[PDB]
């Protein structure tokens, strides 16, 4: 019978974020949106500790969250037990993009509201696409181990060492960061761009990129639509994935579909590790049929004994990982804009206007309100 | 009075590329010129063994050199002394670009001719700068070490964690290798593209550039000629080297330029080592005023104690260091163009028609052949 709660777990960045107004997406500087959420009698609770259900801190303020706030890179899973304690839920609002961590469906069952800020990062997650594709083509980490432990042996690097032109990049969706990636691509001068998804591009879409290909490179119709996932797997030499975790997409990426890939080829997913079969990754980049890189896991904070984080090439422990912690979606540019975000979706509630912005909107009364999960 | 000799330098590879026939830029591969020197009564010596001055296999076979032929990324140092012992050397061949590890002077005024396979890896070096500074402003050596050593700290990460939309880039150098980086840019949306050269670019360049910002951003008049180059170094977020190594370029970035950046900003150094003031860089980095990555160094190959081996921001051991040992012009996509190169211009020469690319020429008859060098 107290006030109503706002419950958010974020991650904690101690004495960095006492001292570093920026990182808004921490349980220091709470997104900025404390004044907002008391303002109108709400209570707010930031916390850190979202693990071990059900004892965390987490758990134990759900039976009054009226409003629960997550972020993807630290992620509270509310699944559907958790959901079932939390009785006084209206809405769910995610500090950045990516809701994968939230029983959707559950939600809907109980007419739940879930809002991400969508667009908030969209360029910051290409970007490390980008670098991620340098990094495991150009053989970055033993040019920079040789570098770092005295030696200089040329052979070792270049022996693995391959421009991006003329390679063949596909990506598997081509929403607002696969199609961002694409047009990063282009003045790299690809052999060809494939894309794969259920529904055909625009074709102003498809123009842009073909216009870019025109004026770079003096090269048309660099854009392509493949059909089959095995067809566009097989002809790549670079995959990205940038697609949603929609349950059929469960587990996709696994050992049939890597075995299709030309030896020797790169596997990028900068979108969800749960789209992977997360061990047959690991066997083939240690086996050495490909090379993979990306910031998401299929379990956050991942464990210290995931094997994705001592995957390599037989080559040496410096071919072929390019992995990260979840960070791409968070940069200090990216924080400031879903802090912003996530301050109107809350404005929009607590004045009882509701006007968000319908990109936002991942369920709400009752139905999925978009394509993006299901 | 034997035969008259090609004395070629270049890294070894060993079993490597003994097994990898791609890896052309190696003493074990010879770029493929052996039958071609053997049919025109040439004898060919290959060789690793560059330097103790004046012990090692080079040396010894400098009295009967006729043709040179070194590679940058393991570079014989054709120094006065050196070209004073070979008495009958008439010509230069670098199997890649770059050619600052001859005396050019000292080879003018002896009527040697000097050449390069000009443009054999511009589109490489590009691809590495952007690489470079993608990892330098994003983070990647944390966000790597994290998912490395089993943690997950983001806010370590995301507390250096910039994007590469909206920061402005510099260039000291608008070139091939230059300007390629531009246009690589454009689709990252920068705030702003400067350059800084002696001679303003030509206007086709302009545009080309204004159209890409116009169609990718809808943003135009996106590169802009700065004059002074301290007004370039403290206007931008990010500077690259792309210049040439070229008397008065010498340690142009010393301490004082690097005081005028603003604090936390980046260096890439994918042109040649010696544009900087190394401990100036080394002190610049480990003090966190900036972050410095590239893949050229002073002297090649590195000493072990070399300070750029260790730098690193005060934040960590993985902030604001992204060198690499010398290896982006010699990915194996380069190492076909340039050995390719090489046998065109030493064809030109053993036929006697000396029909070569102009732009190919860095001295000849005395004279300097080009801007690139002087
Ligand atoms: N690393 C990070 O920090 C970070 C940050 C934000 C987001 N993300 C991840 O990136 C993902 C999407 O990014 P976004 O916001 O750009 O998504 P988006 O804008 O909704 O675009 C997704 C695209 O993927 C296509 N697609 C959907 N299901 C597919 C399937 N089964 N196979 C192939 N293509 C499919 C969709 O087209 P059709 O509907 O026509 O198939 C759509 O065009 C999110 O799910 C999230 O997991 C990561
Ligand atoms: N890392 C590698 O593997 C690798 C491979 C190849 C080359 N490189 C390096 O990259 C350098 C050049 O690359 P490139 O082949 O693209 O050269 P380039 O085509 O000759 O272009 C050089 C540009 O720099 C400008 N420039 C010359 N001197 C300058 C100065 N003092 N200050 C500012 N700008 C100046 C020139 O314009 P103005 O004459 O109008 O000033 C020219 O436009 C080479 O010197 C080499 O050291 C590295």
């Amino acid at each position: 019978m107290g006030k109503p709660k706002v419950l958010m777990a974020l991650y904690s960045g101690g004495k960095l974020a006492k001292e570093e107004p920026r990182l808004l997406g921490t349980v220091e500087n709470e997104l900025g949106i404390r004044k907002l959420v008391e303002e109108h009698g709400y209570e707010l609770v930031t916390t850190a500790d979202k693990d071990p259900f059900p004892s965390s801190t987490f758990d134990k303020n759900l039976p009054d969250a009226e409003i629960i706030i997550t972020t993807p890179f630290f992620p509270a899973y509310v699944t559907k037990e958790r959901i079932a304690k939390a009785p006084k839920l209206k809405l769910c609002v995610t500090a950045g993009v990516g809701s994968d961590h939230y029983d959707l469906n559950a939600l809907n069952e109980r007419g739940i509201a879930v809002l991400e800020v969508t667009g908030s990062n969209v360029q910051s997650v290409a970007e490390h696409a980008i670098m991620t594709m340098l990094i495991l083509l150009r053989n970055y980490g033993e040019g920079h181990a040789q570098a770092t432990q005295g030696t200089w042996d040329i052979a070792a690097v270049a022996r693995d060492e391959f421009d991006m032109e003329d390679r063949v990049f596909a990506t598997i969706g081509a929403g607002r960061i696969g199609y961002r990636i694409l047009e990063r691509l282009i003045a790299f001068n690809p052999k060809k761009l494939l894309y794969y998804q259920r529904n055909p591009l625009p074709e102003e879409a498809i123009n842009k990129l073909n216009a870019a290909s025109k004026l770079f490179n003096g090269v048309d119709n660099i854009i392509e639509r493949v059909e089959n996932l095995e067809d566009l797997v097989s002809q790549a030499d670079v995959v990205t994935l940038n697609c949603p975790l929609y349950e059929k997409s469960k587990g996709m990426f696994n050992k049939e579909l890597i075995s299709k890939m030309k030896k020797g080829s790169y596997v990028i997913n900068t979108a969800r590790g749960a789209l992977t079969d997360p061990q047959a990754i690991a066997d083939a980049v240690n086996s050495g049929h490909i090379a993979y890189g990306g910031d998401v896991w299929p379990v956050q904070p991942a464990p210290k004994d995931m094997p994705w984080r001592t995957m390599h090439n037989p080559y040496g422990k410096d071919y072929g990982n390019a992995m990260t912690v979840h960070v791409s979606g968070t940069s200090l540019d990216a924080q400031a804009r879903y802090a912003n975000g996530v301050k109107q979706i809350l404005t929009e509630y607590f004045d009882k206007t509701y006007k968000y912005r319908p990109q936002d909107v991942i369920c709400i009364d009752g139905h999925y309100a978009t394509t993006s999960y299901g």
